[PDB]
């Protein structure tokens, strides 16, 4: 019975293994030649910005919102929106929507360079400690006497958050749930671990290592940086900014400038508005003089998705696809591996040569985004007979970029079971078009292989 009123714990049927994903990729690369395109010499590199993007843009959204869900996410990834209302998961799932839904008609993406859709990714700050988070759901599809269930809730349900976990949306630590008068460096030191058994036991075993700070409260960067599974931190004051052409560092355990961008009180302005404004004045830069455009948002409506759709439409994939949107741990561990790894090209024979790049975490958790790019000089796609590699390698995609040759790697484990858990969830639901064009576009992430194509097959 579909009209029946339920109150549900939003849930989702599957949540990437984060637990179980691999701290150590070998990856061994064989391009084979066609016969006379041998070449001299190949040399390689990983370069400053995945994908090659000329510059970057960071989100974090801050008071683990409601909104992160109904607005961020769902405007990024191609979901039913409302203007005036919040959808939790579990009104998506039954498609009992709002009564003003509407939808964008598109993801909002870049490319990677290589011919394939990259999502916008961004962190939102989870207040895992925090009993609201277990708040139920009321769905109830055809009831229109009101719309009380999709109103604003303090913070997001768990299954939103678990949700979002399968697209790549990060996490970050903010307020704590300690009375105020306990939240001294000590006393939030201790508490770390308690939130951080609660996103382990809800997120499948993820393990947060960020914080943005609140509150402008240094005594939560002085305790987080007690705290060793804290790596990457953000505040908008004793923060580094980022210059990502410069940026020589270790940057393990660095606060990185992030920016609000307030409009001035009464001036009708919106933050979007300014945001719009500090991008353009940066792109007037050569790119490797420009800041990394660091932004925090609290609740984001539909001026910020207006402003998503404008970033999508200018400097993404249906602009010049020169931004890379992304989170600030994606980032913070690619910087790691572009650091400390070191890419070879090594001639096996004539017309035969083997990439090989270790890709290593950090100590304390693995890292969740083992993805990088490597450019190969002296070569063309046109020289190139046949790639194949390894089984750390689980996404591979490649292609000409100027005058030489990019690969994109993705190396997490789970990925070709994540592509095919998407599947099923459009087998399950073969009439939402949103569900296939996810399917779609996880698969599309695979590598050339056996797999991809019965799961291509599954989802023609």
């Amino acid at each position: 019975d579909n009209g029946k009123r339920r109150d549900v714990i939003c849930e989702t049927e599957f949540i990437y293994p984060f637990g179980n994903e691999t701290a150590d990729k070998e990856i061994e690369i064989t391009i084979h030649l066609k016969a006379d395109r041998q070449v001299g010499y190949l040399y390689t590199e990983i370069p400053t910005l995945k994908y090659n993007k000329d510059w970057l843009f960071l989100m974090t959204q801050d008071d683990c919102m409601h909104s992160a869900f109904s607005y961020t996410w769902a405007a990024i990834h191609g979901k039913p929106l409302s203007y005036i209302y919040y959808c939790d998961l579990a009104h998506l799932q039954n498609g009992d929507l709002p009564p003003d839904y509407y939808s964008l008609g598109k993801t909002l993406a870049t490319t990677n360079g290589t011919g394939q859709e990259v999502r916008f990714s961004f962190g939102t700050t989870v207040a895992a400690d925090d009993d609201l988070m277990n708040t139920q759901t009321w769905v109830q599809n055809g009831y229109t006497r009101d719309y009380f269930r999709f109103y604003k809730k303090t913070m997001l349900v768990w299954g939103n958050l678990q949700e979002m976990m399968n697209y790549g949306v990060s996490i970050a630590f903010h307020d704590l749930n300690l009375p105020d008068e306990d939240k001294t460096e000590d006393k939030l030191l201790a508490q770390f671990p308690v939130a951080q058994s609660m996103i382990r036991e809800k997120l499948n075993n993820r393990t947060c290592k960020m914080l943005a700070e609140p509150n402008g409260d240094k005594n939560y960067i002085k305790a987080a940086l007690r705290y060793d599974k804290i790596r990457t931190l953000c505040a908008q004051s004793g923060a580094t900014k980022l210059y990502p052409f410069q940026e020589n560092g270790d940057i393990e355990q660095v606060v990185i400038e992030r920016a609000f961008y307030d409009p001035p009180e009464g001036s009708g302005l919106t933050n979007p508005d300014m945001i719009k404004a500090a991008i353009l004045k940066e792109m007037e830069n050569p790119k490797e003089e420009r800041a990394a455009i660091s932004i925090g948002a609290h609740n984001t409506d539909t001026g910020w998705v207006n402003f998503l759709e404008w970033l999508n439409d200018t400097y993404g994939r249906d602009g010049d696809d020169s931004m890379w949107f992304t989170n600030q741990e994606e980032y913070y561990e690619y910087y790691y591996y572009r650091l400390h790894s070191k890419p070879e090209i090594k001639q096996v024979n004539t017309h035969t040569w083997k990439l090989t790049l270790n890709l290593n975490g950090e100590d304390s958790a693995p890292f969740y985004y083992p993805s990088v790019t490597v450019n190969i000089f002296g070569l063309k796609m046109g020289d190139i007979e046949s790639i194949k590699s390894n089984e750390d390698v689980t996404g591979l995609s490649y292609g000409d970029h100027k005058d030489f040759f990019m690969l994109n790697i993705d190396c997490r484990k789970y990925l070709a079971e994540h592509a095919e858990n998407f599947v099923k969830r459009y087998e399950a639901n073969p009439t939402d078009v949103s569900a296939k064009a996810d399917a779609n576009y996880f698969v599309n992430m695979l590598k050339d292989s056996d797999k991809k194509t019965e799961l291509k097959k599954r989802i023609e």
